[PDB]
Formats: C-alpha cells, sequence, structure tokens
C-alpha cells in the first residue's frame, strides 16, 4: 500500500513516536506500578500464609490441613493480586478471571487424584482406622503399616516388601485388620479316612486342643464333623488364642494332630479312587 | 532509565511518601475495616452454626445431618464475610466470587468419595437394613457389624477379623442379610453308590430328619433326588430351623446321617472308575 | 501505630460508637427484618409444599414422586426466602445466588447415586416388571421379592435370605422373572453307555414323560440324541410344565428314569478311559 | 432490648399495621396475580403440548419422540410462567432462574440411564435392527422378543424365560441376531480312534451329509480332518441348512453318524492313557 | 376475604375486563405476531438447512457429516426463532436462553453414546479400515462385513451369524484385520513320542512342506522342535501362503503329516503316564 | 376473532403490506449485508489458516498439530464471523453465542474420544517410544509396527495378521518393547527325574552352553536347580543373547540339551503316580 | 431483485466504494494495529516466559512444574493479547473470550490424560518411591527402573525387556518395592512322605540353614510343619538374607536340602493315589 507499510509507519514515523511520548510514559507509569503491586501482593500473600498457617496450628488444627489452607489463602491472594495489577493494566478485569479460572481448571484435571489422595489421607489420619506398626491387609496387599505420608501410606509385608498406596485407594476399598481385636480364631480343617471312628477322632481333638495353654477356654472350642468329602472325611476345629500366638498355636496343633494321629492308628487317607476292570 | 528506577522511585521518593501519606492511612483504615469484618464474621458465623445445630437437633433431626448442615451455613457465613470484607477492599466482588468458587470447586473435587461415603451411612442409620449384633454380609466380606460410624461400618468377622467398610460402597453393593429373618433352611448334598436302594435312602433321611425337635415341622422338607453324578447318586435334603440353631442341627443331621449310613450299608463312593486293558 | 490500634479505637472510643448510635440501630432493624423474612419464607414454604403435595396426590400421581417434588418446591420457596433475606441485608444478592449454587452442587455430590435409586425405584412401581410376591433374578441374586422401597427392594432367597438391593443397580442390570410366564421347560441331560441301544433308550424316555400328567402334551417334547460325550452318550429331554409343578416334574421324571433304567439294564457309565499296558 | 422485642413490634404494634394497609393490599393483589398467572400459564400450556403433539404425530414421527418433546415443551412452557410470576412478584428473576436450573440439573443427574435408555430405545424402534418374534441374543441372554417398550425390552428365552432389559444397555453391547440370516451352518465335532481309516471315516461322513435333504447341496460342505486330538482324531463337518431346520438337521446327522459309526466298525474313542510299569 | 374473591374480581369484574380490552387487544397482537414470526423462522430454517446441505456435498464432503451438520444448522436457526419470538413477548430472553440450554443439556445426556457413534461411523467411513465383504475382528466376535451404517455396523459370521455392533464401541476396541495382508501364517503343533527320532521327524515335515505348491517357498519355514511336552515332544511348523489358501493348506498339511507319520512308524503318544506299585 | 385471522391480516391487507414496503428494503439490505459478511469471514478465515499452517510448519513444528491449530483458528474465525452476522440481523449477540457454545459442547461430547486419540498419537510421534518396523507388545496384541497415523496405528502380528489399535488406547496402557534392547535373555525349564545326578546334569548343560558362539559369556549364565516339581526336578538355564539370535538359540540349545540327555542316560520323566493296592 | 444483486451493488457500485474510502482507511488502520498487538504480545510473551522460568529454578523449584507454568504464563498472555487485538477489531471481547473457552476446553478434553501422567510424574520425583537402577514392581510389570520421563516411566525387565508405563497409572496403581529394604526373606515350601519323620526333617532342615552364612541369624528362622497336604507332608522354611544374596540363598539351599533329604532316606513323595479293585 504505497507508503503505508514503510518508515511512514514504522521506526516511530520520525515525530509519530516523539508526539507520543507523553502516552508512552503514562503506559510505563502504569506498567511499573502493576509490577510494584504484584511484588508487594506476593510478599503479602507469603506473610499471611505463614500467619495463618501458624494462628490454625495453634487451634488444635492438624498440620497437612492447616498447610492446605493456608496454601489455598495463598493462592487467593495471588490470583487477587494478579487480579488488581492486569486491572491497572486495563483488561476488563473480565478476561482475566476467564484467563485465570481457565488456568485452575487445568490445575484441577491435573490434580484430581492428588487431591483426592490427600484428602483420603488426611480422613486416614484423623480417624486412624490403622497406625503404624498395625497388621492389616488394604485390598489384597497385606502387611506391617510403616507411616502414613500425605498423599501414600508405606507398608512393609511380612517377607520384607515395601510397598506403597496410593491414600485414595485406601478408602475406596475395605480396610482388612488383623491386630485390632487381642484375640482371634484358628481354624482347622483334618481329612480321615471314612473307616476312622467318628467319636475316637473327636476325643482325640479335644484332648489336643484341651492341652494347649494358648487356647482360650472360655471361648467356643469347635470340633465337629463338617462335611463328608469326595475322599476322606473332614473335621473342623476352631479354636481361639491370642492375636500374638495364633502362628504358634497353629503349627503347635497341627504337629500335635499328625503324632498322635499317626499313634493312635487313625490314617490320613490319600486320594481314593475306585477302579472297575474289563478285558478288551 | 536514567534515574527512573533510583531513589527518585524508589524509598518513597523524599517527598513522594510524604504527599501520598493520606491515601496510605486510607488504606490502612480500609484494611483495619476489613479485618473486623472479617473477625466479627467469624465469631458471628460460629455463633450461627451452634445455634442452628441446636434448635434443629431438638427437631427430631438426626445429629450427622444437623451437623452437616450447621457446618454448611458456617462455610456459607464465613464466606459471605469473605465478600463483604474484600468488597470493603475494593477486589471487584466477583473476582472474589469467582476464586472462591474455584476453591470451592476443588475442595468438592477432594471430597467427593468422602461426603458421597457420608451421605451414604446417612443413608444407612435411618433406614437402618441391618444394626449393630446383626450378622450381615456387604459384597464378598461377611461378620458382625460393631458400629455405623458417618464415614465407614465397623465389622467383626466371625474369626476375629476387624473390616471397616467406606459406607458409599455399601449402598452400592448388596445388603445380605443373615439375620433378619429368624427361620432359614439348611441344604444337604448326600452321595451314594448307584446300586444303592432309593427308597431307603429317602426313608432313612426321613427318620433322621423326622427325630430332630429343631427342624420346623410345619414347612417344607424334601429329601428327593436330584441329579444323577458322574460317579455318585446325589440326594437333596432340605429343612428349615431358627436362625440360632442352623450349623447344630447341620452339623448334628450330618454326623447321624453318617452314622445310619454307616449302620445300614449304604456306601459312601469313592469317585468311581472303569478301566479297559489293552496289550502293548 | 501509637494510639491507632487502642482506646482511640476499641470501646467504641468513647464518643465514636455514640456518634455511631443511629446506623447500628438501622442495621438492627435491617436484621430483625430479615429474620422475620426468613421466619415466615419459611412457615409459607412448609404450608404450600403440603398443599401442592395434597392437590397432586388427588391428581393420579404417585405418593413418592409427588412427595419428591414437593420437597424440591419447599426447598425452592426457602431458596427465594434466603435470597430475599440477604437482599435486605444487603448482600449485593449475586454472591448469595453463588453461595446456594454450591451449596446445591455440594448436595448433588452427596446424592447421585440415592437421587437416582429414587428414581430407580420410581420406574420399577409404574411400570412393575416385577411385583411383591413372585420369584425373580436381578444379577445374580434369585428370590421371592418381598416389597419395593423408595431407595432399595427388599427380597427373600428360598433359603429365608433376606436380601436388600438398590433400586439405581436393579434398573441397571437383567431383570429375570422365573414366575411371569406360567408355563416353563425342564432339560434333562442323560449319559448313557455307548452301547447302549439308542431305539430302546428314546422309547422308555417317550414312555415315561408320555405317562406324566403335569408334562402338557400340547407343547413339544423332545427326547433327541444330543452329543457324544467323551465318556457318554448325552441325551436331551426337554418338557413343558406349569411354573408351581415344574421342581416336582423334574424330581419325579429324574427317578422314573433311573428305575426303568435300572429295570431295563441300560447302565449309566461311570468315568470311561481305557489304558495301554507296557513294561519298564 | 427494653420494648423493641415487644408489642411495640409485634402484634401489628396497634397501628404500624394499619399504617401499611395500602401496601399489604397491593401485596395481596400482587399474590392474587402471580397466582391467577400460575394457572394461566399451566392451563396454556397443557393446550399447547397436546396441540404440538396432535400436530407432529400427523407428520410421520414416531409417537415416543413427540411425546418426549411435547412434554419438553410443555416443561419449557411452565417454566416460562413461573419465570414471569416470580419476577412480577420481585424476586429479580435472576435466583429464579438459578434456583429452576439447580432443580433442573438435580432431575436430569436423577434421569440420566432412564433418559439415556429412552434415547435408546427410540434408536432401536427407528432402526429396527431386530424385531418381535424373531430369535436373537442381547450379550450373554438369548431368546425370542416380545415387545420393545419405551424404556426397556420385554424377552422371552426357549425355556419359558422372561427377561426384561434396559434399552440402554443393549445399544451399547452387541446385537446378536439369531434368524436375520435364512439359512446357517450347524459344526460337528467326531473323535475317532487313531488307527481308524481317514478315507473310510471321510467317505461315510460324505454319504451322511449327501442323503440328507435338508443340507444345503448349494453351498459349501466341508468334511475334513481338523486336529490330531490328545486322545482321538477330530473331524470337522460343516453343512448349512435352513434356520427352521437347522437343530432338526443336527440331531439326526448326529444320530445317523453314531449308527453308521457302530455299523462301520469305526470306534469312538475312550480317553486313552499310557501307563508304563515299575516295581518298588 | 369479604368480595376480594368474588364477582368483583372473578368474570372480569364487569367493566374491569372492557377496561383492560386495549390491553388484551394488544397482547393478542403480539402473539398473533409471535407466533407468524415461529412459522417464519421454521420455514426459512428448513430452506437454509437443505441448501447448506446441498451445497457443501457439492462441495466433495460426506453425505452423513453434511446431514449432520446441516440438522444442526436447522436446529439453531429455530433456536434463534424462539428467542425471537419469546423476546417479543417478552420473556427477557434470559430465561429463554437458560431454559433452551438446559433442554439441550438434556437431550446432550440423552444422546451421548448416540452422538458419539455417529462420530465412530464418520472416522470409520472415512478412514475405511475395513470395507464391506473384508473379514475381520472387532473385539472377540470376528465376521464378513456386511456394511457401516451411520450408528451401528452389521456383519456375518462364518456360521451365517448377523452381527450388529455400535460404531463407538468398534473404533475403542482393537480393530484385528484378517484380509489386509495378502499372505499369511499356519502354525502346526505335532506331537511326538520321546523316543522318536528328531532327524526323521524333521526331514519328513520338510518334505511335506517341500511337496505343497500353495506354501510360500519365498518365505520362511521353520521346522524346529519347539518344547519338551509332559507326554510329547512338540514340534512347530510355520509356513506362509496366500489369504484365500489358509484354510485348505492345513487340513492338506495335517491329514498328509498323519499319513506319512503312520507311514513311516513315528507314533503319536496318548497321554502317558507312570505308576509305581506297593502292596497295601 | 371476526376479521382479524383473515384478509385484514394475511396477504399483507392489500395496504398494510405496501405501507411498509421501507422496513422490508431495510430488512432485505441487512440480510445482504449479514450474507456478504458471512462470504468475506469465511473466505478470509480460509485464508488465514493456510497461511498460519504454513508459518506453523515453517517454524519447525509438527504437521499434524499444526494442522490441529490451522483448524482451530479457521473455526474460531468463522464463529466470530458467525457473531459479526447474527449480531447485524439483530439477535443480541448472547443468544447467538450460547447456541454457537451449545453446538460446540455437543460436537466435543461426539468427539471426545476422537480428540484424545489425535493427542495421544501426537504424544506418540513425539517421544516416540516404538518407531516403524520395531516388534512391540501393546497390552496383549505384539507385532511389528507398520505406521502411526493420526486417529490410530497399524501393526503387524508375526503371523502376518494386520490389527488397528486406537493411539488413545495405546498410550493409556503399558508399551511392551521387544527391540529396543539389543541384548535380551532366554530362560530354559528343564525336568528330570529324582534320580538323576544334580552335578552331571549342571555338568551337561554348562557344556552345551559354553559350545554356542551366539551366548554372551560376558553376562550371567545362570545352571542352576530351581525347584523340585511334583514329578520332576525343574532346572533353570538363563543366557542372553542378541536380539536378533533370541529364537534360533533357544532352538538350537533345546535340541541339544535333548540330544545329550538322551546320550548320557538322563531321564525326562513322564508324569509320576503312585499307586497302593487294596482288594475288595 | 432487478438491479439490487447487480454492479449497483457489486464491484463497489462504482462510486459507493469511493464514497467508503475513509471507512476502509479505518479498518485497515485498525488491522494494522491489531496485527501489531499480536506481534507485541507474542514477544512479550516469549520474554516473560523464559524470563519466569529462569527465575523460579534459581529458587529451588523443579525444572518440570517451572517449565509447566512458564507455559501457562506464555499461554495466558497470548490469550490477552488475542483479547485486546480482537477487542480493537471490534468483537465485543464476550465472544472472543466465549471461542477461547471453548478451544481451551476442547484443550483440555484432548490431553486430560497427558497432563495428569505430567501431574503423577512431578510427584513421583519429588517423593522418590522409586529411583533409577533399583528393581520395583509396577502393579504387575516388574524390572529395574531406568529413568523417569515427565509422562512416562522406562524400566527394564530382568530379561532385557523394555517396558514403558505411563505415570498417570503407576500412581493410581500399587508400587511395590523389591529393593528398599536391604533384607528379605525366603520361603521354601518342602513335601515329604507321610511316614517320614517329622523330628528328623525338622533337624535336618535346621542343621541345612544353620550352616549357611549368608542366612541372618538373628532374625526368625522358621522350620515348621505347615499343612497336611493331599499327598504329602508340607514343611515350611523361611529364612531372612540380604537382599542381594536372596536367590543364590534360595538356590543353594534347595541343592542342599535335595542333596541330605537323599542321603538321610527322607523320599520326597510323588503324587499318591489309592486304588481299590472290582472285578465286572
Amino acid at each position: 500500500m504505497e507508503d503505508l507499510n514503510v518508515v511512514d509507519s514504522i521506526n516511530g514515523a520520525g515525530s509519530w513516536l516523539v508526539a507520543n511520548q507523553a502516552l508512552l510514559l503514562s503506559y510505563a507509569v502504569n506498567i511499573v506500578a502493576a509490577l510494584a503491586i504484584i511484588i508487594v501482593g506476593l510478599i503479602i500473600a507469603r506473610m499471611i500464609s505463614n500467619a495463618v498457617n501458624r494462628l490454625m496450628i495453634s487451634r488444635k488444627i492438624d498440620a497437612t490441613v492447616a498447610d492446605f489452607l493456608s496454601a489455598l489463602v495463598r493462592y487467593g491472594i495471588i490470583a487477587f493480586t494478579l487480579i488488581a495489577a492486569l486491572g491497572r493494566v486495563g483488561v476488563q478485569t473480565a478476561s482475566v478471571i476467564a484467563v485465570l479460572g481457565a488456568a485452575g481448571l487445568a490445575v484441577g484435571l491435573a490434580l484430581q487424584g492428588s487431591l483426592s489422595n490427600l484428602a483420603a489421607g488426611v480422613l486416614l489420619v484423623m480417624f486412624r482406622p490403622f497406625r503404624a506398626g498395625e497388621y492389616v491387609d488394604l485390598g489384597g496387599v497385606a502387611g506391617t503399616v510403616l507411616s502414613v505420608q500425605i498423599f501414600s501410606t508405606t507398608m512393609r509385608t511380612a517377607d520384607g516388601k515395601i510397598i506403597v498406596i496410593p491414600n485414595g485407594k485406601i478408602i475406596a476399598g475395605n480396610i482388612i485388620n488383623f491386630s485390632r481385636e487381642p484375640v482371634r480364631r484358628n481354624e482347622f480343617i483334618i481329612g480321615v479316612a471314612y473307616d476312622s471312628d467318628i467319636d475316637q477322632v473327636k476325643q482325640i481333638l479335644t484332648n489336643i486342643i484341651q492341652s494347649e495353654d494358648r487356647i482360650l477356654k472360655d471361648r467356643e472350642m469347635t470340633v465337629r464333623l463338617n462335611e463328608l468329602g469326595a475322599s476322606s472325611i473332614n473335621f473342623v476345629v476352631r479354636v481361639w488364642s491370642n492375636s500374638g500366638d495364633l502362628q504358634n498355636v497353629y503349627w503347635d496343633v497341627l504337629e500335635r494332630i499328625k503324632r498322635e494321629f499317626d499313634a493312635a492308628g487313625i490314617s490320613f487317607p490319600y486320594p481314593q479312587m475306585d477302579v472297575n476292570f474289563k478285558r478288551v
């Protein structure tokens, strides 16, 4: 367009930039004021966030949630400072909040799971359905809980494993607790031959469970016929013992059951099979 | 830019701060008024929440929902106080509500599952499909319910387990109740040899179930041939008894069935097999 | 700041509170008017909700949906009541509606599933794919429906078990009705030895079902060779009978099949397999 | 506050209500006119909904979608009436529209599945991938379709079952149509001994399938060795027949195969095992 | 209220309707003009939708998307028509746009999957990963594709089945194409006795695959020992052939393998089993 | 209404249309201007989209993402053009943007999956975890990658199969790469009789793996007893070789292992069984 | 319409374009100013994003999150510039922000998961549940972690595999760490004959584990009878050793157990089976 796209417009057109010097000075002053407002807002936001966190901690509020609200307050104040600065810039204060809301929505979509994990961790720590050192199962993975972080928990399996579970999945599934009740129940299933004397087996098992000191005598001690298996008669034995002695009692009772069953002549049956013959 | 970025602008420029002292005093007064508004709003919010909770508790409303809505009222009032305080400050009253809405959306995304669990727990307590001490199954985990908390239920398995289930998953799945009906039905599957006399087996089982005092005689007592198994004829026996006697009746009936079947000469068959010889 | 933070500002500054007496009186009048508006709105909302529920119930509308929409009307009217009250207070009427909007969104985040269950209950009660008293299957659980509550369905398993299913899950999955069609079909699979005479077996099975009075002769009665099993020839028998006689007909036909097969010399084959011998 | 909360403000203060008699009359007139507007809006909404449904039914539009959108227009008109009435009362129409939007959002969250089922039912009826009377499978459940309702389909399994499937789930999964194609293919798997003559077996099967009049001779008829099984040589036989004769042809061909193989000396092999002996 | 609810207000109060006749005439004129505007908008929307559809179809655009966005334009234009008409009625257009938005949101929640099905159909038709007559697998169901409709795809299984699959699910899962490559590979697993000569078996299989004309000699033809099975040595044979000859080559090669293995004395082993005697 | 619905209103009422000729001309001019604006906006949108696509392609931006932003810019510009045109028509510019927003929301609900697939494809191209010609597994389906299109990826399975997978699914699941490392590990499980000499077996396996030139001697070569099986002692052999020689090394080592095990007298055991005899 | 659609309107109508020359010049000036604003905004956005990233990197902020926030600021500033330019051209500044919000919503739906992957990757690096070179399990896939990229992780399975896992799935599932604890536990299951001497077996196993120097003697070393198997007495042996020696200890202990069990005469039992003879 002849001279419209040349020095008549670029390089300030010689005198066009000079004639607009006052406008440039005003814009520079506005930008400087906006930057100063930004700096002041950041400083006051950090100060007020620290102050409110300290105040909340004093009022018996948990550290994690107090930090969460302190960070939320800090983010709100810095967003307010950005609103004020861009209003001083003159961007209608509406597109500014729209852009900030879009950015916050993107950040929320990014976090979602992490924030849910944080909330679940807060709930876990304040209800404490399980605590450090307590043996519990967490939805298919069982072990001793070491500690509960803000986003995840660390638990040690009996074999020395280290397992980290996000806190969000913890509250969604079941919380299988092994070490809450001081007393728990063992269950033995014993297979005997079909010709074995039921009364003798019951009496022997009753003697075995009677001779154990770690079995709670004041609770139920079930020794009864359970079901007629395909190749073996199955007896069910249920006894109660302290959670600490649960495993040892199981092994001791099983070893004894084996020993007296061998001595008494009661036979543990191999898989029975019945064969009929024809010639061809 | 020469002297624009030096003491001519920083350190109050000597007299610029002196001239702006009036505006600084006005802003300080505004900030003090806003802080006083925040304090009085927090105090009145706490008082109003306590008052409304106390009032509605008397109106036969459940404690959990009353506390929840009292907390909602308190949060609403503190948000309103923040709106008023920042309007006094001059943060356009629209960016403030937008940022508060974004924070509330983040908090809602955080809670989601937990707050749904709270709603579910409210539903369970007043409908009471199950209650403390009642033996129920909650989708693969069965035990005695101990208590129904606001977010979760603690239930004890028959073996001494302590099970914690979030309330939200409870209502989503089936509620399998064992102890609501005072009378329940047992089922026995008895395998006998193919050459066994059907009439004799049926008559013996009928005698066995006739002599049991804990079996309800006024209800159906089926002793019928069920299906021709691969290696055994299977009879089905169904009897009804009070829920407290179910297991004892099952065990006693099975043990008797074994005794009279042994005495009558009816044989429980091992896995049957027919073998044909070929020489190679 | 010298005396700015002392009695010159606190305790009403002596005369500052006195000079502000008119504004405090005006604010007290505003608060009293707002509270009176709240009370009037609550009472009128309750009256209007009761009136509309009573009116629409008479117009052949279901009780559950009528109660739901009456509660919705009551909540709406109290929402307008709070809007008007806080406008009287002077809370800009926009932050107010934003606050109740966030509260309603949180309430929805509570509901989802339970409100869906209520809607599903409405659909079930109005379409009645099943009705109380009949035997149905609702996605893996079978039993007799006892009643259909507004949130859940109570059904009794054939063994006396009490089963509670949320209404929402029922409509999402299949609804199998065992008792809708008055006539149903049994299916027998009979395994016979490979050397058995096919014509004799078919003729005997035809005789057995011909003499059953509870089998519908006007419908198809298939007795045909179904498949050549690994160890047995399998015959399929399909007969139709009234739903009330299905199990009894099944049991009687099976017992007869066994009796005449024993008499006719037709042998039910045990698991067949032949062995080739080598010495090593 | 002395006499602020006494007869001086309650019970119309003697003359305060009288001085406000004109304002009370104006409010009463406003309420009466608002109720009249509501009644007029309701009646005109009903008239317009009926008129539009009648008009669109004539224009070859399906009844279900026409009724749905007529109800939508009815709800829109009553919503407009509520807006007009509540705004003319002076509620600013903004809280009014927000409350109605929240109620509509709650209703939509409640429906969701039901409305999706209605849309799916419309799609199924207008595309008719299956039609009432034909035998089809809908994702694991097979039977004859009885009818397609607006919300769900009733379908009868071959054994007399009555199964109701929500329309939404139907369109999400596969629609397996057993009866669309008039001709279908049977498949036989025949196990014969390893020493059996392959040519003789193939020739016998070819004779068997050649003599069947219901087998389409113009289509492929494969009789070929399929795979060398663990204990048997497996032949695959594939023939085509009209969908009405599919089952009968299967049974007839299987029975003829058994009869000819018995006569021809070809042996169906029992499960094979090879045994090596050692003494210990 | 004395005479407030009598002929003094109902039945037009005699002269009140006479006085308001002018307003009634104005309202009637407004309603008539609004209805005329609705009619004009509807007809012009239909015309514009048809015109834009035709013009864009002329511009090499697919018919499905053309009809879709033409319907979108029609719905948009009728939406503007409703906005204009209801604004001329005096409904402020804000409640109008909110109600129409709520209706559109409900319609979208209804459609959702169906509209996704249309988009998936468009993607499949324009990318054509498969086409009519091409034998493919779409996630567990395999067959010859017949046609691809806008919402669902119809395909015929090899046995005469008719399969209808929504387009949305097809694109979400794997699309396994069976006939895109003109050449494909067969795999044979041959079990032989442990004492069989490996070199003889390998040489015989090599001759068998050498004597087949339909096996591509220019591609890999592996005949190697694959793994030492429990009872049999398993050889793997992999050959390549044209997709049209894949099945026939498999059957021919298997039948030959059987014939020359019988001729050469190489034995296909039955499940070998080892037995030790002890007397008891 | 007498003559209100007749020629006095229709057919322009004779002179009513004539008296409004200027207004009709103004409306026609407005419509013509709006259509011209639409045409100009479409042309300029296409031009600017082409220009920006070319510029981004020149600025080392990937072709797919450049095309995506070009299409986004074109759609945005045509949206602004429609806004301006309907503002010229006079449709309040707010209902217009609401209608376009609803249309865009519907289009987004339609695409959703496709747009996610496009983004996943862009990520897959730019990080290239796999590349054309490289053999990988992508969640249960393995084969050689042919190409990665914008919406989906194509793969050839080792048997010549054709698989097309959406890109969105690829990034969601694991990307299992077979051909990244130049060296990979084989694993042999060898079952031997319980009486076999462990030292002899280990020495023979070591001799076998030493003589293989394609086995990397600089890496670990594990030959150790792994576990005591039910019927066989299982040795584990792990060797490393270049990815190109993996299968050939496996086959050669297995065949040798068989040969020297036969030569040395070490026996591969058949399934062992212990039988105890009793007479009945 | 006569001459309305001809040169009187097109080609600038001769003088109509000339009369509007000033308006065209003003529009061209506005467009040039808008383009200059766009260029300046892009330049300043790039400069600010480069500066802020460098600024926060110095403040001990992670590189990934710093780059993410820098990109967010750049996109925000370019959006602000677009708002300013489209305000200058005169598009009401409202439809502009609506279109940009729709585009951002589409982009968010596109990335959605990928952005969540970036957030998960940021979470992983700071808490480092696993680190490069550390052998861990990622929910069904186990291997040595090579590196943690921003969207995915590369991990090498023990057999030379290359495994790529999206970061999002990592944080959602369990994280099992095999190499965090320096000491881990072994578990041996040893099956012995029923007649074997329990004390002898226990003493021999204890002697085996006492003689291993790599087994931690200060931790539990359980050698107890575990359960009575179908055909074998099963002993459980649990020992603890350093993670580096786990597999070697396992192999050595197993080989010894075999050797001294062979020497001591203790027999590993083959699958026992019980056979009863009958003649037919």
